[PDB]
Protein backbone atom coordinates (compact mmCIF):
# COMPACT_ATOMS: atom_id res chain seq x y z
CA UNK A 1 0.00 0.00 0.00
CA UNK A 2 2.31 3.09 1.31
CA UNK A 3 5.74 3.21 -0.46
CA UNK A 4 8.06 4.46 1.96
CA UNK A 5 10.85 6.53 1.58
CA UNK A 6 14.53 4.99 1.14
CA UNK A 7 16.18 6.84 2.83
CA UNK A 8 13.98 6.20 5.60
CA UNK A 9 14.35 2.98 5.76
CA UNK A 10 18.49 3.22 5.23
CA UNK A 11 18.47 5.43 8.51
CA UNK A 12 16.57 2.60 10.81
CA UNK A 13 18.28 -0.54 9.05
CA UNK A 14 21.65 -0.23 9.39
CA UNK A 15 23.63 0.57 12.47
CA UNK A 16 24.82 4.34 13.10
CA UNK A 17 28.24 3.24 11.91
CA UNK A 18 27.68 1.68 8.92
CA UNK A 19 25.32 4.68 7.46
CA UNK A 20 28.10 7.54 8.78
CA UNK A 21 30.42 4.87 6.39
CA UNK A 22 28.36 5.07 3.71
CA UNK A 23 27.89 9.08 3.86
CA UNK A 24 31.56 9.49 4.07
CA UNK A 25 31.54 7.25 1.12
CA UNK A 26 29.06 8.99 -0.74
CA UNK A 27 30.51 12.86 -0.12
CA UNK A 28 33.96 11.44 -1.10
CA UNK A 29 32.31 11.00 -4.43
CA UNK A 30 30.36 13.90 -4.64
CA UNK A 31 27.39 12.28 -4.63
CA UNK A 32 24.17 13.11 -2.89
CA UNK A 33 22.31 10.30 -0.99
CA UNK A 34 18.73 12.47 -0.84
CA UNK A 35 19.19 12.19 -4.42
CA UNK A 36 21.02 8.82 -5.12
CA UNK A 37 18.97 6.98 -2.12
CA UNK A 38 19.01 3.10 -3.67
CA UNK A 39 22.74 3.32 -4.14
CA UNK A 40 23.24 4.64 -0.61
CA UNK A 41 21.26 1.66 0.76
CA UNK A 42 23.53 -0.82 -1.48
CA UNK A 43 26.39 1.26 -0.25
CA UNK A 44 25.28 0.16 3.35
CA UNK A 45 24.69 -3.51 2.20
CA UNK A 46 27.85 -3.92 0.89
CA UNK A 47 29.76 -2.28 3.75
CA UNK A 48 27.51 -4.78 6.29
CA UNK A 49 28.74 -7.89 4.12
CA UNK A 50 31.78 -6.74 4.31
CA UNK A 51 31.80 -6.25 7.86
CA UNK A 52 30.01 -9.20 9.00
CA UNK A 53 32.63 -11.61 6.82
CA UNK A 54 35.19 -10.08 8.85
CA UNK A 55 33.28 -10.56 12.20
CA UNK A 56 32.81 -14.19 11.23
CA UNK A 57 36.74 -14.69 12.24
CA UNK A 58 37.62 -11.86 14.25
CA UNK A 59 41.13 -10.71 13.65
CA UNK A 60 41.76 -13.22 10.71
CA UNK A 61 40.62 -10.18 8.46
CA UNK A 62 42.28 -7.23 8.23
CA UNK A 63 39.25 -4.40 6.66
CA UNK A 64 40.00 -2.12 3.79
CA UNK A 65 36.30 -1.10 2.63
CA UNK A 66 34.66 1.48 4.32
CA UNK A 67 38.03 3.51 5.32
CA UNK A 68 38.72 7.09 3.35
CA UNK A 69 40.53 6.31 -0.20
CA UNK A 70 44.07 7.65 1.06
CA UNK A 71 43.81 5.61 3.85
CA UNK A 72 42.72 2.58 2.57
CA UNK A 73 45.73 2.71 0.28
CA UNK A 74 48.06 3.48 3.01
CA UNK A 75 47.00 0.11 4.87
CA UNK A 76 46.92 -1.81 1.77
CA UNK A 77 50.38 -0.95 1.03
CA UNK A 78 51.50 -1.33 4.62
CA UNK A 79 50.12 -5.10 4.61
CA UNK A 80 51.76 -6.00 1.45
CA UNK A 81 55.46 -4.90 2.47
CA UNK A 82 54.99 -6.71 5.93
CA UNK A 83 53.47 -10.20 4.38
CA UNK A 84 54.92 -9.73 1.22
CA UNK A 85 51.86 -9.66 -0.41
CA UNK A 86 51.30 -8.58 -4.03
CA UNK A 87 49.85 -4.99 -4.54
CA UNK A 88 46.46 -4.62 -5.62
CA UNK A 89 45.79 -3.23 -8.74
CA UNK A 90 42.10 -1.99 -7.36
CA UNK A 91 40.94 -1.53 -3.65
CA UNK A 92 39.91 -4.89 -2.74
CA UNK A 93 37.63 -4.94 0.72
CA UNK A 94 39.53 -7.24 3.27
CA UNK A 95 42.90 -9.04 3.62
CA UNK A 96 42.70 -12.76 4.62
CA UNK A 97 45.38 -12.79 7.45
CA UNK A 98 45.01 -16.97 7.23
CA UNK A 99 45.42 -17.64 3.33
CA UNK A 100 47.56 -14.42 2.70
CA UNK A 101 45.22 -12.89 0.25
CA UNK A 102 42.68 -9.67 -0.57
CA UNK A 103 39.45 -10.47 -1.04
CA UNK A 104 36.74 -8.84 -2.56
CA UNK A 105 33.42 -9.31 -1.82
CA UNK A 106 30.23 -8.73 -4.21
CA UNK A 107 26.60 -8.18 -3.46
CA UNK A 108 24.17 -8.89 -6.42
CA UNK A 109 20.80 -9.25 -7.28
CA UNK A 110 22.30 -9.74 -10.79
CA UNK A 111 23.45 -13.65 -12.19
CA UNK A 112 25.51 -14.58 -9.54
CA UNK A 113 28.01 -16.67 -12.27
CA UNK A 114 28.29 -13.38 -14.79
CA UNK A 115 28.66 -10.87 -11.82
CA UNK A 116 31.52 -12.97 -10.92
CA UNK A 117 33.44 -13.09 -13.88
CA UNK A 118 32.80 -9.51 -14.34
CA UNK A 119 34.54 -8.84 -11.43
CA UNK A 120 37.33 -11.09 -12.21
CA UNK A 121 37.79 -9.26 -15.73
CA UNK A 122 38.14 -6.28 -14.33
CA UNK A 123 40.41 -6.47 -10.95
CA UNK A 124 42.29 -9.71 -13.35
CA UNK A 125 44.99 -10.92 -9.98
CA UNK A 126 45.42 -14.44 -9.79
CA UNK A 127 45.80 -13.85 -6.36
CA UNK A 128 42.88 -11.80 -5.18
CA UNK A 129 40.24 -14.02 -3.68
CA UNK A 130 36.32 -13.05 -5.20
CA UNK A 131 33.08 -13.60 -3.48
CA UNK A 132 29.87 -12.65 -4.28
CA UNK A 133 26.65 -12.87 -2.29
CA UNK A 134 23.15 -12.53 -4.14
CA UNK A 135 20.13 -11.80 -2.18
CA UNK A 136 18.90 -14.89 -3.88
CA UNK A 137 21.08 -16.64 -1.18
CA UNK A 138 23.43 -17.66 -4.43
CA UNK A 139 27.10 -17.38 -3.64
CA UNK A 140 30.02 -17.70 -6.39
CA UNK A 141 34.08 -17.93 -4.86
CA UNK A 142 36.77 -18.16 -7.03
CA UNK A 143 38.16 -22.08 -6.86
CA UNK A 144 35.05 -23.06 -4.71
CA UNK A 145 36.64 -22.04 -2.12
CA UNK A 146 33.69 -20.20 0.23
CA UNK A 147 36.53 -19.37 2.70
CA UNK A 148 34.12 -19.23 5.56
CA UNK A 149 32.01 -21.96 6.64
CA UNK A 150 28.13 -22.39 6.08
CA UNK A 151 27.25 -20.90 9.28
CA UNK A 152 28.91 -17.94 8.87
CA UNK A 153 27.74 -17.34 5.46
CA UNK A 154 24.17 -18.41 5.97
CA UNK A 155 24.49 -15.65 9.22
CA UNK A 156 25.33 -12.87 5.93
CA UNK A 157 23.14 -14.65 3.40
CA UNK A 158 20.06 -14.53 6.23
CA UNK A 159 20.78 -10.62 6.56
CA UNK A 160 20.52 -9.97 3.17
CA UNK A 161 17.07 -12.07 2.82
CA UNK A 162 15.78 -9.75 6.03
CA UNK A 163 16.97 -6.84 4.22
CA UNK A 164 15.17 -7.56 0.84
CA UNK A 165 12.20 -8.43 3.09
CA UNK A 166 12.04 -5.70 5.00
CA UNK A 167 12.52 -3.69 1.97
CA UNK A 168 9.64 -5.21 0.07
CA UNK A 169 7.14 -4.67 2.78
CA UNK A 170 7.74 -0.94 2.85
CA UNK A 171 7.26 -0.81 -1.27
CA UNK A 172 11.07 -0.51 -1.40
CA UNK A 173 12.70 -3.25 -3.48
CA UNK A 174 11.52 -3.60 -7.08
CA UNK A 175 12.90 0.19 -7.43
CA UNK A 176 16.41 -1.07 -5.62
CA UNK A 177 16.42 -4.52 -7.55
CA UNK A 178 16.38 -2.18 -10.71
CA UNK A 179 18.85 0.63 -9.98
CA UNK A 180 21.66 -2.08 -9.99
CA UNK A 181 24.35 -1.88 -12.12
O1 LIG B 1 26.39 4.77 -9.76
C1 LIG B 1 25.40 4.01 -9.19
C2 LIG B 1 24.05 4.39 -9.10
C3 LIG B 1 23.13 3.53 -8.49
C4 LIG B 1 23.52 2.31 -7.93
C5 LIG B 1 22.53 1.50 -7.39
N1 LIG B 1 22.85 0.26 -7.01
N2 LIG B 1 21.97 -0.33 -6.58
C6 LIG B 1 22.12 -1.59 -6.17
C7 LIG B 1 23.35 -2.26 -6.22
C8 LIG B 1 23.40 -3.59 -5.84
C9 LIG B 1 22.24 -4.25 -5.45
CL1 LIG B 1 22.31 -5.91 -4.98
C10 LIG B 1 20.99 -3.62 -5.44
C11 LIG B 1 20.95 -2.28 -5.83
C12 LIG B 1 24.87 1.92 -8.07
O2 LIG B 1 25.34 0.74 -7.57
C13 LIG B 1 25.79 2.78 -8.67
O3 LIG B 1 27.11 2.43 -8.76
MN1 LIG C 1 35.46 -2.29 -2.11
MN1 LIG D 1 33.37 -5.21 -3.04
Amino acid sequence: GPLGSMEDFVRQCFNPMIVELAEKTMKEYGEDLKIETNKFAAICTHLEVCFMYSDASKHRFEIIEGRDRTMAWTVVNSICNTTGAEKPKFLPDLYDYKENRFIEIGVTRREVHIYYLEKANKIKSEKTHIHIFSFTGEEMATKADYTLDEESRARIKTRLFTIRQEMASRGLWDSFRQSER
